């Protein structure tokens, strides 16, 4: 079975094409990301690019004994393989585990591989910049970045309330990182509580994990006493609870079977400019495919210790490309699937949070009109999708005979099953997302501020009265394996 | 002093003058009855002149001595709020709070079942439902006499632990037969299909004359628990006292113990009737949008086995259905819309009104408060959530927190001074709405592909965030005007 990063790699090695290694040296500064751009970054990264194998870089220039791993989640086919289900049913699969979680468990340090090696910060030869090779994606980033930091944090007033989230961090000093916290998230509430009292907030950055943890943590989870409830998804996906170990130097727990763990605390009453040492004005590439701007006021994490297993694998991403599409798009598809199935049972067939929108901006809904009254319900499904995921932008509606994962087949529906003065409904002035650069008053007079957009529903479904005229050419059902065994 | 039935609720209304009256003037239950209350308290989408007023008891029914007919009990938001102990603006919240912590019903012996103080078995050859109950007709073109507030209890004919309680309307067809429509996809309809498949009837009880808490709570979405009857849990929570149930006398189903009248019958398999078979008016009844509905051609028949009522049983129904429908339908509408927006955008939606001009279903008024620049653009998000939550909505109007969403004058004011027709109006064609809107027809629009499909419109009458400083309503000094006119307060 799988219970950490390395056992997942073993499964990938039994399916050739999903994992490779290389011993040719590489620079973690921009060179690594530039290489994986051609191999497996995918997503919204500039062409040429493609989905490919997960990649391991064994020779890291300037970091002997370190190995960097990227693209673990940069493939919907790979992600379904890691959880054991069909790719088209992957969101439905994880959504089922969301509804029947398996709570994590605390285990002693003897069962925590993540603490085989310990490095305290108060040691005078400790330097976070020499201990870990944090890669940069572009030569214009704010600095070195960790992009897959599973952050654990508890309320300082009541430890029974926790939060499990994925963050990115920029290495600033030998013992400091900058970390943005989304306003409204529980951990940001926890941090403002501690900063209001002048106290730091202990946290753990857990990196190099079972893919089931990274994916499952992106879903919304209920709350239970001493919860860490986001981990319950991975517990249900593996039918084995996720094990936790007490931190070595902070009053917070950590993933026991993690590759690397940074223990630190959010400092009270201190901010930092994200690119203070590079002065590029930017932070790093964002999921829409453009370079985000450097945040001028970020809170600082003061590192206390770094614990890692022997021959620790540093896991991060590149792009963020298809990797971000997987981690954000599966929750997007799941919450839309639940909302529509609740409102219109048996109508929605599937949903794809398209990788062209990073799994956030573009939603493709596949419906099936079973009866005359289903005409008019496709627009209802699009309204439900927009209402469930406010950060969406455009919705495309197609029938069950369209493959929503094939963008050629989507454009085909836009071509032969659509009239621009009939099938296109615009919705101006709806709050969308700040990182879409076209959501600007400079782009449209109907946009009153940044992050507001026009939202468009493309109804490429066949009108119920005409479905007999739109049957695709019916080729005979055959098994092509005998005529070309090598292709199957 | 507490409320546990219809008569204890009437007693509370009598302590608040203006909400209940009686009359001893003889009234004809055929048309004349509804025609009178149209002027007095029908309200809603009833054709003018009309208004909301007191609930009304007609003690003198022509041809029915000893009968007394009750209408208008829920025909007022103030009256409903008083009947539940809260302010009318927070009425949807107060019930939604009780929905989340229901109190389960309890079965009791016939000793504690006032509803069974009288029993009329249908096997008597002189039995006649027409002689027994004076079911009124709302208009002269109705399909026949109607019961409009029948709380129906039913259970799965296979797994009796699965129950469903709902509100239906029933048309009197014979001395022992009623026609009753059932909405597809609901549990009681699925229960009837299983029974009809095996050639077996389905036992039901029709409970009429209830605590308003029961009628109101039954319209909300309830969970399902073993032998739960969960829609009754809202009323039990609203009274902090469980609803009492009594085993049926002639059929295999329980009934409301504190009810005024009970009809015990069975849904006969295979048999079908058209609603207007005895009248041929082509119509059924006035519907909530304000028009007379068409007669249903194929309706399942309820064969009554026993009628059960207390001494001097009050016959409760509605007229219009007017404001009475707006209350029963609009409170669930507002509650679910409020829950959906508060989850998605906390602290943004201030209130919501399922406007009575929409019958509590077609028109939604949303009161939002823009607190920060990021709130600009979320008002349309709030409208999309409501449309997604209640698909039978047609139009949405967005207003700010300084607009009284229950004052239609104030709504048209926001639509006059806080709106530009080429900026603030978003049309959404081809969205299924509701069959009873007559404009949802291909004959009304070329963008409508079939009956029940509509264009849905969002009127954004909120002040743009950047201009809010220019749209402050005139600030009048806050005073307590009681000493200057104590008779008005």
């Amino acid at each position: 079975p799988i219970n950490d990063l390395r056992s997942a790699i073993a499964l990938l090695q039994r399916h050739p094409g999903h994992y490779i290694e290389t011993d040719h040296p590489v620079d973690p500064n921009a060179e690594l990301a530039g290489v994986y751009r051609h191999i497996g970054a995918g997503g919204t990264v500039k062409r040429p690019t493609r989905t490919g194998p997960a990649m391991m870089f064994n020779s890291v220039k300037g970091y002997p004994g370190s190995r960097i791993l990227v693209g673990m989640h940069a493939s919907r086919e790979r992600a379904a393989l890691l959880l054991g289900c069909v790719p088209s049913k992957l969101a439905q699969h994880v959504g089922q585990a969301v509804k029947n979680p398996v709570a994590p468990v605390v285990v002693p340090a003897s069962q925590a591989p993540c603490q085989e090696q310990v490095f305290y910060a108060d040691d005078p030869d400790f330097d976070l910049r020499k201990l870990l090779p944090a890669p940069t994606n572009t030569p214009i980033d704010a600095g070195p970045f960790f992009c897959l930091g599973l952050v654990l944090a508890s309320d300082p007033e009541d430890t029974s309330l926790t939060d499990v989230t994925i963050h990115r961090l920029c290495v600033q000093e030998r013992d400091e990182l900058s970390m943005f916290l989304a306003a409204g998230r529980h951990i940001e509430v926890f941090r403002k509580k501690a900063e209001a009292a002048g106290k730091p907030l202990p946290v753990t950055i857990n990196m190099g994990l079972d893919p089931a943890i990274y994916i499952g943590a992106c879903f919304e989870a209920p709350t239970t006493p001493f919860g860490y409830n986001e981990l319950g998804v991975a517990g249900a996906l593996r039918q084995q609870p996720v094990e936790l170990v007490q931190g070595v130097a902070v009053k917070e727990k950590a993933i026991a079977r993690a590759e690397i763990i940074i223990e630190g605390e959010l400092l009270p009453g201190v901010r930092v400019r994200e690119d203070q040492h590079t002065n590029t004005g930017h932070a790093m590439p964002e999921f829409p495919g453009y370079c985000g701007e450097a945040n001028p006021s970020l809170p600082v994490i003061k590192v206390k210790a770094v614990t890692m297993r022997n021959h620790a694998i540093l896991q991060t991403l590149v792009g963020p490309g298809e990797e971000h599409t997987t981690l954000a798009g599966l929750p997007t598809e799941a919450s839309i699937r639940n909302a529509v199935e609740e409102a219109i049972p048996g109508f929605l067939q599937n949903v794809y949070a398209h990788t062209a929108g990073g799994g956030k901006f573009l939603g493709i809904l596949q419906v099936k009109k079973r009866q005359p009254s289903d005409e008019g319900r496709q627009g209802q499904a699009a309204l439900i999708a927009l209402a469930t995921y406010s950060e969406l932008k455009n919705i495309i509606l197609v029938d069950e005979d369209v493959d929503i994962f094939d963008s050629d087949d989507i454009l085909w529906a836009m071509t032969t099953r659509m009239q621009g003065d009939v099938s296109i409904t615009t919705l101006p002035g709806i709050r969308g997302h700040q990182l879409d650069p076209s959501q600007s008053p400079d782009y449209s007079t109907s946009i009153r501020g940044n992050g507001i957009s026009c939202k468009t529903i493309f109804d490429c479904t066949v009108p119920w009265a005409l479905k007999a005229r739109f049957e695709r050419a019916p080729f005979m059902e055959v098994d092509p394996t005998p005529w070309a065994p090598e292709l199957f």
